[PDB]
């Protein structure tokens, strides 16, 4: 054909990750009328101007090329925009170059967090005390974030400690300063600590059809060899996905039949101490899906009233943004445009210049998908339904003559005998002649009133013109 | 620190992509008890020896050292096997530099071919006659394989056709030869034509998960304006989903619920021409997971029987393979290492050999997934459960001295008095002096028999004695 709205060819894919000092290439894929031009965006920014370069490459990556870039295809008809791509770089920074110093009551847990990194993604560390690399025991632990977990602290627990980290990614690593732990000999060598949750597990949610999610509860009392770390669910106890000691549980696959409440419980076996609890909540984000599209192209009649459905579900529920040619609706300001809650678009009056792309976009916290359609409005001239015809009326009777056109927008009909006009829009005043949609009626109707008539329909872009004689009969 | 068995921080994540000339970091980041060694494995070959580098580094990615890597960490404990990762790498080659003929009879379907090209991924096309861009509409459709199809040709369709093919990847863009499509006039212009399929939608399995799939029908019928080509599955008509004049439907978010059959009709509307149907059948891969895994480290004492489990469902089910630090069972022809046909491994009579690591993989024909356990086979030194005692016994009855031992192997017991040796496993003739599992039983008891006896229980790691005193009281 050769009047073809821009769509794409292919779409673009799942997240991904590359290293600094790569190279990258996209490539925004559409198909179309030409001429074709492509615009390129990072974080809703204009990078590049209209081209038809369909490409961006970027040489060397660095860390602050990282976000999230889309694509706009653009030809006379209208303006389409891609999906968004997000492309993350993997870097890892240096640590902070200064001993810290940490002090803890003796049998209290030590908590030694990760020195500040900044790094893509998370780094795994490696822990280390006067030399030598702390395994994780069932008196020592290192947290999902990276933190160490000394339980029941001793007077040979002070000490020097450091960390090795290493980017999984890129293979750098580093190795921290010092965090100096001291600890105070005032609680006691012989005591009973009760158990408490140093490292609570915390709300999550899912996207539907993850590989695994994991939760951890950290606990401490002494003696640590009675301590008991354990997860129930639904008043029983759970076996299943336990790891560290039970104090992570990872729950594989998880479906909406595994959300819900999990609580963490530790005790001090053999003891008369309360339990210690702490609550956590998972639940699963379902990505947005379309429920009502609107067809690829639309054609509309100016002056009328148009509406585009646009419904989507999701979990959450989804939001629509809309957009008319890569621009948000919001920004265009135009009051005709009004959305309606369902999320459809409802157009009042149909002007010329609301031909072009309209987009609908649904958004969850876990997705966002695409639909839209090409909205051609066009001019029609006035022709004649039905023409009048010659027609006679008995004198004093009522008299109708029928003139009904079609047009966009409605042509303005004029009703008039000869060289003086009788009945218009503007004017429908003189002798109880009566314009009626559509048509011309006089009543009564006098021998004066004989004669032919001529009918004016007019229209922005043409007007037409419609004789009928009409002769008045004695009484 | 010492006893702790191999295992990995991080796993390998899912396939990427990669583009030629670009640096590419594989790690091996596993903790466990020091020195680690790493090696490194190609398509089962070694690429690296063993060695305290846990970095592999490709500075300038080519297309040949695409291929499947993975890495095998290895301490005095044992050794483990990572999950393989996938490195594809982005080429496009060229078109075979030489044109091509082809002609179909007026009103036929013209199916132009994309003339061979090696290109990863597949490449996008956009077709060309003359000069000019062919855009998609009822007539022209383009394949999902990149395939032209003109519905019912004229003679003003005739020309040379080339396309132009674009990797999406990289970016790189190369056009093919000419196509010089003739059509004979031999049929005729005016007649009608019954429509036909020219492209069959084919049979798709996807793996559970996936965003979308799309099945493709075009036929060819005359005049092509009435043909409707029309998707019912279950005996219904879909509207949803429906893409590019009805030829192209897409399953989105593809589940259980959407497998089986759907069927594919060409119709000429209002004519006495029996439709036109072809069959397709959508199926969805599980990936395996795990039903039941062996503990972390698992003790075990010698001469015994071992059962290790490992269960594993999917879609297909999945297929088990063993092995013992990062050598598969296969390959050890180990006599004692029987196979369950549910999954779990068996070991008839452990010896201080069969220590190390094991390692369970479950594989189907859309995933791969990792279980392992460490396997300690100790020696236990001889103890005593109970010891024998003094015993005061009438004439002629039986009598019982009971020495009962525990010990890996099971220790051999000899019941001897002074110097003279009474029973033992290869001596337990004389007297109707017999040994009980555990004890000596004298039956009769003579006054000869009178006196304190000493029980002598050794295995390989060391040996205990323990003595009782008996007298005999006259009938
Ligand atoms: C473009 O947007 C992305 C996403 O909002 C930004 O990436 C974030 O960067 C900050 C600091 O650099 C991190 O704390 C976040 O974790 C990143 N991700 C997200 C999802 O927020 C990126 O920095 C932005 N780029 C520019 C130039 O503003
Ligand atoms: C390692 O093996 C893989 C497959 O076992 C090889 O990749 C395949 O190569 C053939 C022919 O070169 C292609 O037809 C397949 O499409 C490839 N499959 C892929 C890439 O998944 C790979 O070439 C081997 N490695 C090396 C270095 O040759
Ligand atoms: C944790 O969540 C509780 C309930 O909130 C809802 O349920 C869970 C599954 C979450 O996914 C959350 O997004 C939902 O809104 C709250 O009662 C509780 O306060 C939350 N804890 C926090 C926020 O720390
Ligand atoms: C299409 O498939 C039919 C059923 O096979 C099953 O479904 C397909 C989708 C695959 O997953 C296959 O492994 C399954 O066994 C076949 O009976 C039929 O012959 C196939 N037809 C063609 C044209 O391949
Ligand atoms: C990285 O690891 C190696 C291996 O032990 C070590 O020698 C080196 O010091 C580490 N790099 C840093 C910055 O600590
Ligand atoms: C209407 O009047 C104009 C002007 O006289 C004339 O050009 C036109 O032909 C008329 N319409 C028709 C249908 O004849
Ligand atoms: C194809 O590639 C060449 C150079 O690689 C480039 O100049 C051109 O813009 C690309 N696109 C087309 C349509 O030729
Ligand atoms: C065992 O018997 C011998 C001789 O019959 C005797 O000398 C010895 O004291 C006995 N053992 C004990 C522990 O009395
Ligand atoms: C008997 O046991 C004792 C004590 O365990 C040990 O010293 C001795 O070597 C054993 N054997 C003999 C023959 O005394």
């Amino acid at each position: 054909q050769d009047d073809v709205a821009p769509y794409f060819k292919t779409e673009p894919g799942l997240p991904q990750i590359h290293l600094e000092g790569n190279r990258l290439v996209l490539t925004c894929l559409a198909e179309g009328s030409w001429p074709l031009e492509f615009k390129w965006i990072r974080n809703d920014s204009e990078l590049t101007t209209y081209s038809s370069e369909y490409k961006y490459i970027i040489p060397s990556l660095q860390k602050l090329d990282a976000g999230f870039y889309r694509c706009v295809v653009r030809n006379r008809m209208g303006a389409l925009l891609q999906r968004k791509s997000e492309i993350q770089v993997a870097y890892m920074g240096n640590f902070m170059d200064t001993d810290q110093r940490k002090t803890v009551s003796q049998g209290h847990a030590a908590l030694l967090n990760l020195l500040p990194i900044v790094s893509c993604p998370q780094p795994q560390v490696t822990w280390f005390r006067e030399g030598h690399k702390i395994i994780p025991s069932s008196r020592i632990a290192i947290t999902l974030e990276n933190q160490l977990v000394i339980l029941a602290t001793t007077a040979s627990d002070a000490g020097a400690y450091y960390v090795q980290a290493v980017n999984e990614k890129n293979g750098e690593n580093k190795t921290s300063p010092f965090i100096h732990l001291s600890v105070a000999r005032d609680t006691g060598t012989h005591e009973a600590m009760a158990p408490i949750i140093v490292v609570a597990p915390g709300n999550r949610s899912v996207v539907a059809g993850s590989s695994e999610t994991t939760l951890e509860c950290i606990a401490n009392a002494r003696p640590v060899e009675e301590l008991s770390v354990h997860w129930k669910r639904n008043g029983v106890r759970l076996t299943s996905g336990l790891h560290s000691y039970g104090r992570r549980l990872t729950i594989t696959n998880p479906t909406s039949a595994d959300t819900g409440m999990y609580v963490c419980e530790a005790t001090l076996r053999g003891s008369t101490f309360e339990p210690a609890r702490a609550r956590a909540f998972l639940s699963i984000i379902e990505p947005p899906y379309f429920t009502a599209e609107p067809e690829s192209r639309i054609l509309g009649e100016v002056e009328e009233t148009m509406d585009i459905p646009c419904r989507a579900m999701g979990v959450p529920l989804p939001t629509l943004q809309w957009y008319k040619d890569a621009v948000p609706l919001s920004k265009l300001q135009n009051p005709r445009y009004k959305v309606l809650p369902s999320g459809g678009l409802h157009i009042q009056k149909l002007s010329p210049e609301d031909s072009g792309i309209f987009q609908c976009f649904a958004s969850n916290e876990g997705g966002e998908v695409q639909t839209h359609t090409y909205l051609d409005v066009t001019n029609i001239a006035p022709a004649f339904t039905q023409r009048p015809v010659d027609t006679t009326v008995t004198d004093g009777m009522t008299a109708v003559l029928r003139c009904e056109v079609s047009g966009a927008p409605k042509p303005a009909i004029t009703w008039k005998r000869g060289n003086h006009i009788l009945a218009s829009g503007s004017v429908r005043i003189p002798r109880f002649m009566l314009l009626e949609s559509g048509g011309l009626r006089i009543a009564p109707v006098f021998i004066q009133d004989a004669g032919n008539y001529t009918c004016y329909a007019a229209n922005t872009e043409a007007s037409v013109n419609a004789s009928a004689m009409l002769t008045v009969w004695n009484r």
